[PDB]
């Protein structure tokens, strides 16, 4: 569940219902209303409200008084798992979500919609796709289900807050009555009208990005917000564990403490034996439909300790390229240290022996040729190509795509000419904003490629496809409206 997050309340709004229907120990999060692109996290603790910022400009959520996170929800499971503290020191327990009502970001809820309803379910939809409405009873909604092949409408009475289908019980949400009607069918001459999955509204054809960014660009905050909130909303499927990366013996490998690889796809480090722990590195594999070649592994940015676990990686992997998109420093914080050699210089990371052959500059980025060998081992050695993007902003993301369209086509083709090469390995910071965003592009770009034009492109099918292979790939609202940008301007100059 991640009912404790409400999309479109105020703090005045967030204060009046956790003093009139929470206790000491509820809490909500929210976006921010005084600076967009910020949330807020709602706690009741002695009779009072304290409201603590949380930021994020692209590469994690920082909580002040806490800690980084890759999801409001691995922030909210850890919390009340355990300590958030106030700027006085004192301790602030998050005990009870206060659970919101507003149907806005479900993937069923249209709102506005006239029974339009059945002309989507009957191109779109598929046995027990559904949808929920408003209804001509203003005030109340509409369940429209297929079944199959007919569409059936099922009215949904508002009487005092509380919804119901004309009889039986009387919820208190509409996702409430939905779950319901999910677990326990309503049952017609016998027709079950089950509820099996929310009616499609995101699948575009290629072809017509221009028209779905023009629609997405309006406003509701614009529609790229409501979409990407409905994707956030799903988050909490993806709470997989991520038990290797809490070891002891773990702890110092990662960049920040709570952003860690889903044990079911980190990349396993074999031929480590004085080392108890040899097999770590903060990394996971990303298949695009979830080969080697296709594939990618999402990483963070080297730490003085992972340098040698990082080309112990890249060798095992048989990855021949490599996507840094973050400088060593920004804003006075190391961000990556320098796993790679200086030009014309060899270097032995353990096991590991590195030349960089020669690096070429571009307008956007650096390539590195790097050669990449194991110590003793001649006939290991093979060309490692290390494409730096450099330009990326600080905070936020670029205003034109142009620049990382040009930087992936070129990361593309080197990876495409290489036989049997292995994963793109693909780093920022943490490895999960600006990360998970190139990779993304990278997917739906070659969708494009293979397909051409006329093929269907789902861009948060893609995202959640991503995300269910490493944490919170993909940030913020800014990274999803630039993916969207990107493909645009790619079928653009087709
Ligand atoms: C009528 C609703 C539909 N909607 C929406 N429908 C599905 C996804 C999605 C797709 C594929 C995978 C995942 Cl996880 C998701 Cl949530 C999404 N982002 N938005 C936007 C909302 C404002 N209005």
């Amino acid at each position: 569940s991640r009912r404790w997050f409400h999309p479109n309340i105020t703090g005045v709004e967030a204060e009046n219902l956790l003093l009139t229907r929470g206790v000491d120990g509820s809490f909500l999060a929210r976006p921010s209303k005084s600076n967009p692109g910020d949330f807020t996290l709602s706690v009741r603790r002695n009779g009072a409200v304290t409201h603590i910022k949380i930021q994020n400009t692209g590469d994690y959520y920082d909580l002040y008084g806490g800690e980084k996170f890759a999801t409001l929800a691995e922030l909210v499971q850890y919390y009340m798992e355990h300590q958030l503290k106030e700027k006085n020191g004192d301790v602030i327990e998050l005990k009870y979500p206060l659970n919101c009502a507003d149907p806005t970001s479900e993937r069923w809820f249209h709102g506005h919609l006239s029974g339009e309803a059945e002309k989507l379910l009957t191109e779109k939809g598929k046995h027990g796709s559904f949808l929920v409405r408003e209804s001509s009873h203003p005030g109340d909604f509409v369940l429209s289900v297929r079944t199959g092949s007919k569409v059936t409408h099922v009215m949904i009475r508002c009487q005092e807050l509380k919804y119901d289908v004309g009889g039986g019980e009387r919820f208190d949400s509409l996702t409430d009555l939905v779950e319901h009607y999910k677990k326990n069918p309503m049952v017609e001459l016998g027709t079950v009208l089950q509820l099996k999955q929310p009616l499609n509204t995101t699948r575009i054809n290629a072809a017509e990005i221009e028209s779905r960014v023009r629609e997405l660009s309006k406003l509701a905050k614009q529609g790229f917000w409501e979409e990407f909130e409905t994707l956030q909303q799903q988050e909490c499927k993806l709470l997989y564990s991520r038990k290797e990366g809490q070891r002891q013996e773990n702890k110092n490998k990662n960049r920040y403490k709570n952003i860690l690889p889903f044990d079911h796809t980190r990349v396993v480090l074999h031929d480590g034996p004085n080392e108890p722990v040899s097999d770590y590195i903060n990394a996971n594999i990303i298949m695009p439909e979830f080969k080697p070649k296709k594939s990618y592994i999402a990483t963070q940015g080297c730490l003085q300790n992972t340098v040698n676990d990082f080309w112990r990686m890249v060798f095992q992997e048989n990855s021949r390229v490599i996507v840094m998109t973050t400088k060593e420093v920004e804003r006075g914080k190391s961000k990556c240290v320098k796993y790679w050699p200086d030009e014309y210089a060899l270097k032995e990371y353990g096991v590991m022996r590195v030349r960089n052959v020669k690096e070429s500059a571009a307008h956007d980025y650096t390539l590195r040729e790097l050669k990449l060998s194991k110590v003793g081992q001649g006939n290991t050695e093979r060309t490692v190509w290390q494409y730096h993007f450099r330009t990326w902003p600080d905070h936020g993301v670029p205003s034109d795509p142009g620049g990382v369209l040009d930087f992936l086509e070129e990361v593309h083709h080197k990876q495409e000419s290489i036989m049997d090469a292995g994963p793109v390995v693909v780093h920022c910071s943490a490895g999960i904003g600006r990360t998970g965003t190139f990779i993304v592009i990278d997917i739906l770009i070659d969708i494009i490629r293979e397909k051409g034009v006329d093929c269907d492109i789902d861009v948060p099918k893609t995202i959640q496809m991503v995300r269910s292979q490493r944490s919170g790939m993909v940030q913020t609202e800014a990274q999803y409206r630039f993916i969207y940008m990107a493909v645009q301007h790619y079928i653009e100059t087709l």
